[PDB]
């Protein structure tokens, strides 16, 4: 059964919620990025109308093979109406095609569903600015103060440069990237730039890629390992075992591999700077561990929602334990308190 947390009250909508088989009174699913434990349940064979990004809906038509009559793709940034009740999508910041939803309730009540995002200053300036926000379902993933995270862009200066510099040292050294779900795209797209390669993957990974909109892709990935010097693999593989598997199957062409494995958080944040990240090495392998994430530090989702001013906060995230929520609801009391709202 559907929880009260993915239900849009005084409509007939759900939000992620395709897990559940067929939600009594729902009319229209909206999905907001994919990522498998929201679009948990999709398939060729669902009937009812799907609401999602331009982005998102080229990927249920090719990877899950939902029909086209039952998708429905909006623009961003602009008002829609959907049986009867106005919506906008706004960028995210997550991953490709995720977007927050804005609806305008019949009644005057207006309710943002951020989805999965990581809060920036520039939704500042989005329609956000336009108008009073009553009720606010948040992505409250790293919702306490131990998560802090350098930006993106630290991040992927970190990488480039580390990459560089081995591949300079190196001309025989192998860099491979892990992933396993859309997003982080940056990560092996920035490295394969500098080093002038383009980024080699599996025939289903690259035909997901050619889903997302991405400007010049032909031009910077292929399925042709041999011609490339960055490779992408399962996030499962990047471990010492599975990166020599792969190092015997290059047949020679390479005697060293640098790996990188974009996690989210991990606790040597709480000691350790960006600049300060070392490798786990053995032999001729080395993985780096980078704190690249699409969610909200703690301070970024404080600015946000101290900026907005809801007059309610319903957490999507970590809901599932007494401790969460009662930490969570602590958190969200002192915000309002100390900006006065
Ligand atoms: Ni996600």
């Amino acid at each position: 059964t559907c929880p009260f947390y993915k239900k849009i009250p005084g409509t007939g909508f759900t939000v992620d919620a395709f897990q559940y088989g067929v939600v009594e009174g729902c009319t229209a699913y909206f999905l907001t990025h994919f990522h498998s434990d929201h679009y948990a349940g999709l398939s060729k064979h669902f009937t009812f109308p799907v609401y999602c990004s331009e982005i998102t809906g080229n990927l249920l038509k090719n990877k899950l093979h939902v029909q086209e009559q039952y998708i429905h793709p909006l623009p961003l940034d602009t008002e829609c109406i959907v049986n009867g009740v106005k919506v906008v999508l706004l960028d995210a910041n997550h991953c490709p095609g995720a977007v927050m939803i804005l609806f305008y309730l019949p009644n005057g009540t207006v309710i943002l569903h951020t989805g999965d995002f990581r809060a920036d200053p520039s939704m500042e300036r989005s329609l956000l600015a336009d108008q009073k926000v009553h009720m606010l379902y948040l992505d409250t993933t790293y919702c306490s103060p131990e998560y802090t995270f350098p930006s993106q862009q630290e991040v992927i200066r970190f990488a480039i440069n580390t990459a560089f510099e081995a591949v300079t040292l190196n001309p025989h050294a192998l860099v491979v990237c892990g992933t396993y779900s859309i997003g982080k795209e940056k990560v092996f797209l920035a490295i394969a730039d500098v080093l002038g390669s383009k980024v080699g993957m599996s025939q289903e990974k690259y035909k997901t890629l050619q889903c997302l909109n991405i400007p010049e892709i032909n031009s910077l990935i292929t399925t042709d390992m041999c011609s490339s010097l960055v490779h992408l693999l399962p996030m499962m593989q990047i471990n010492f075992k599975g990166l020599q598997s792969h190092l015997k199957k290059c047949g020679g062409k390479y005697n060293q591999i640098l790996a990188f494995r974009p996690t989210g958080w991990t606790h040597s944040n709480k000691f350790t700077r960006i600049a300060d990240v070392i490798p786990q090495t053995k032999g001729n392998i080395s993985i780096y561990g980078i704190p690249y994430s699409e969610h909200s530090s703690y301070l970024e989702m404080k600015r946000f929602v101290q900026w907005l001013k809801p007059q309610k906060i319903i957490p999507t995230v970590n809901v599932g334990t007494w401790k969460s929520r009662s930490t969570m609801e602590k958190y969200f009391r002192e915000w309002k308190l100390e900006a006065g709202y």
